[PDB]
């Protein structure tokens, strides 16, 4: 367990910038937000009561609420969060430059010619190329949700934006009878903010 | 205001490269300003060890002390399940805290290694994704690479071990080619590195059909 931050851009549509810090351990619920503009600090940031997720990990949030003609402006607005667990303390940028979000992209792909062997195989969902990291992922077939999936969290790419992968866990025989499967993928970068990509034996 | 201790395992491309040095860290957090002092005591199995490194303090943001204990562990040590403990003693602690750590206990899985080629739909772009899927492995330690031609390839992204439904870990990587290059048919390959592996090692290819 190790935590993790990370930032979010003011909505298009009273503007706010938000520093999330997901998987804080549950030894030292702490967490110190320190909020740096242009490089100058600032201390008006107010601090949610924390949240306990399902993996009894902790969720701590920051809100600062952002001057509108400064984003305007192209400042860099800098979240530096530090925990005892910490090894040292862990720092995230986000301006408007480049913290403008990014649709994602959404690829299904079969198994394996390899796995068709076992007794079960894998269908995967590729989302790649989205900002910010806030994402939803579900696989369904004909309408039903599945409940054998399993999500990685967002890894930042190389470009800035993030890409996960959703596996998918059916049974071969459902899969070479020509069963279609859907994965659905929500994002506010996205169209009607929610889109599906389907997946079936050729 | 209580000091707690951390006892935290080695990086897993440390336990699986000969030419790196796996280590056990000990962490002692909130330490007292002025009783700063904190002594060490590591048992590999029961026996107790001293060639153990100490860091100099580093005070945090709360005017409390950190102070940490290395102690390297051999490879084949590490991979046998020997277990390590770091007993934390403290003129503030009213008795030492001791915290013991090892590899992960179970039956060792060996990890399945299945590349996928882009989705039609991305062959649109000027760069595809190359799909590594490393599954059904145990423990968590694993180490991915890529390569091409007998030279490795560097512009790929792994994701962290994630806990499947069947008590094993999978992980997928990500490596990012020019459209030309998947397209000439040139063979990419997905290496990976695992303490369940023939000499800890295997690679699947991954070609245009």
């Amino acid at each position: 367990g190790g935590p993790s931050v990370f930032l979010f851009p003011p909505k298009p549509k009273t503007p706010e910038v938000t520093c999330v810090v997901v998987d804080v351990s549950h030894e030292d619920p702490e967490v110190k937000f320190n909020w740096y503009v242009d490089g100058v600090e600032v201390h008006n940031a107010k601090t949610k009561p924390r949240e306990e997720q399902y993996n009894s990990l902790y969720r701590v949030v920051s809100v600062l609420t952002v001057l509108h003609q400064d984003w305007l402006n192209g400042k860099e607005y800098e979240c530096k969060v530090s925990n005892k667990a910490l090894p040292a303390p862990i720092e995230k940028t986000i301006s408007k430059a480049k913290g403008q979000p990014r649709e994602p992209q959404v690829y299904t792909l079969p198994p394996s010619r390899d796995e068709l062997t076992k007794n079960q195989v894998s269908l995967t969902c590729l989302v790649k190329g989205f900002y910010p990291s806030d994402i939803a992922v579900e696989w369904e077939s004909n309408g039903r949700p599945e409940n054998n999936y399993k999500t990685t969290p967002p890894v930042l790419d190389s470009d800035g934006s993030f890409f996960l992968y959703s596996k998918l866990t059916v049974d071969k025989s459902r899969w070479q009878q020509g069963n279609v499967f859907s994965c659905s993928v929500m994002h506010e970068a996205l169209h009607n903010h929610y889109t599906q990509k389907s997946l079936s034996l050729s």
